[PDB]
């Protein structure tokens, strides 16, 4: 069985380095707001070209510590891709500001950047961005529209870690932006963890505060603030990984390479990398998606949907299920992706081109 | 130097433990939502006496989720003492409820039962209960109260970990309970961790679905959920400890009685205990609390004051400052914690006890 992304084959490499930090650890007597939580934010700030990197618990807390430290008010607006994963609207709705929705570019799975201006108003604060599936989405038009509107930019970074646009890094392309490193993603932690980076001194101080019981100083809590931290074990983990990552990020490309070269299937619509790609899933589109997938099952393929049902169609937001966004409703039909990881032996990746080139619908 | 709580000592014990189980965790290559949660939940759940147990990311959030579960109306109200630590305020507020803060009595530090009916309104939905120190609440009453007037009984266990009032344990003396597991409570992980426990079918399984993104099924969302999990690495830490908790309580029992019956000062109030005490924190008051934090620091021993400002003193909590609340402000000005530990060595709380004798101020 070809497991859609096997992490014990991700982090058996790191074992050794992993145990020896744990005991390290141990050894400290120091578990939370540590040395190893500095030193992680620290490399991964440099990693991303910004100043201040927060650790906090999660890629949803994130973002919703992000706008949360804004101080919007309630109904402000947020325009945000119809398309991402449900995390990214989750955050706007826990601040109690309203998702404004609007359809991706079928041509990178993107925010449609042509189809934001007319849906600001005078409630719009922010957009988010989201680079979704590993691409970067195209920030030029974005940027001049933030500037003119006088909306902030917040990026979720959770599908896209160390993808570059022109001189810069996913996390230094807007005001603030979040990352998960949940075990799964392209820098995945052995348990929940998440960033917040900015350029900003008191943004990022007053996240700190916020993430940190509302406190710069003990006994002290300035701001109703969130209990969302990096534990010093995962910030452990990850900065052993993170040296690393650019690397991983790369053989990533050389897989994504081999499918798009390989793969010749009328049946199947292959991703493609207009931007820089650092292919956290590797996305292909058809009509005929459960039969793929049920396909590729029988021939010990596991394979997994991002994603089957869009944010506004699900049963937690059915103020939004009446919504017409048929471009995003169209792509959860018909999307599936594909095993893809750095470790990933050449012969299950070619043995799923090979297979999808036998599928004979 | 006499540290404050020395966790390096309480955890050395387990080492060997920590790292075997770090590594079949590493083996399974599973590190959220897997095997070692479900262990240490149901095990959990026996210690307490409960059906259920949830694990969780932190004790805020155990407290947040509890409320948002239950679905309260923006300002409904929850009553609440006013001298608990502010975690347990602020699962309120981010829940757009409002907190009822009711005094403490002076003899044990908790909310005193005969003060809350006075004021329970229409709006009135829940009564939180701290179990604060490790000192178990008088329940009887609480539980009249709120059958009386139709509230929810929600109990904050994070410092009373396996305290006991007459029949059963914290967590179970209430509809729904929560706990943190931060490395410094009685039962602490090696990061941020907490749980709930109820017995409650159906408010477990929402819990469950609500620490998860409000996701049920794979693919779906239910709920406008979070992300608060209990890692694997975590769940397993803690399973290990639970089989000592018991053990360790009563070696904290020892010490504290040790206190309790060797200090002797005109000007120290001990922490005489009305009910069950585990003895979390070990509280003195004085009248000249700043004065002994010094003279104690001058013999090199450290305290920590829980605590020195109360939430509705808080600049968080500006609309709260007006109120007066002068026991609850009076403990706050005056108490002051003494080092306690299961572990804790002989010499250690002799030169406490001691050095507390010989103090004349
Ligand atoms: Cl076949
Ligand atoms: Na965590």
């Amino acid at each position: 069985h070809m497991f859609f992304l096997n992490l014990k084959q991700i982090n058996d490499r790191f074992n050794t380095e992993f145990i020896t930090k744990f005991k390290e650890i141990l050894e400290s007597g120091w578990y939370i707001l540590g040395k190893q939580c500095e030193k992680f934010e620290n490399n991964f700030a440099k990693y991303c070209g910004v100043k201040h990197c927060i650790g906090v618990a999660n890629g949803l807390d994130a973002l919703r510590l992000i706008i949360k430290a804004y101080d919007f008010k309630e109904n402000d607006e947020i325009i945000v891709p119809a398309n991402t994963y449900i995390a990214s609207i989750l955050a706007i709705t826990d601040n109690k500001c309203k998702p404004i929705l609007i359809e991706p570019d079928i041509n990178t799975y993107n925010i449609n950047p042509d189809l934001i201006e007319e849906k600001i108003t005078k409630k719009t604060k922010a957009i988010m961005v989201v680079h979704l599936y590993g691409q970067v989405c195209d920030m030029e038009k974005i940027q001049l529209l933030a500037n003119k509107y006088n909306l902030k930019i917040i990026e979720d970074c959770a599908q896209a870690h160390g993808a570059i646009y022109k001189d810069k890094r996913v996390g230094n392309l807007g005001d603030a932006a979040g990352f998960s490193f949940y075990p799964g993603k392209n820098l995945g932690a052995l348990g929940d963890a998440g960033c917040i980076c900015t350029n900003d001194d008191n943004f990022a101080s007053k996240i700190r505060a916020l993430a940190n019981y509302g406190s710069h100083k003990k006994y002290e809590n300035l701001y109703t603030g969130l209990n969302s931290r990096l534990d010093e074990i995962q910030a452990a983990f990850l900065d052993i990984k993170l040296k690393y990552l650019d690397e991983d990020n790369n053989k990533r490309k050389n897989i994504a390479n081999f499918y798009l070269q390989n793969i010749k299937n009328e049946n199947i619509i292959l991703p493609s990398n207009k931007f820089d790609h650092v292919w956290h899933l590797f996305v292909v589109k058809t009509k005929l998606r459960d039969e793929l997938q049920h396909y590729l099952n029988n021939h010990d393929i596991q394979t997994i949907i991002h994603y089957p049902i869009p944010p506004h169609k699900q049963k937690c937001y059915k103020d939004l299920n009446h919504l017409k966004l048929p471009i995003t409703e169209n792509i959860h039909q018909e999307v599936l992706s594909l095993p893809i990881s750095p470790t990933m032996k050449e012969n299950d990746f070619k043995k799923v081109a090979d297979i999808l080139n036998k599928w004979k619908v």
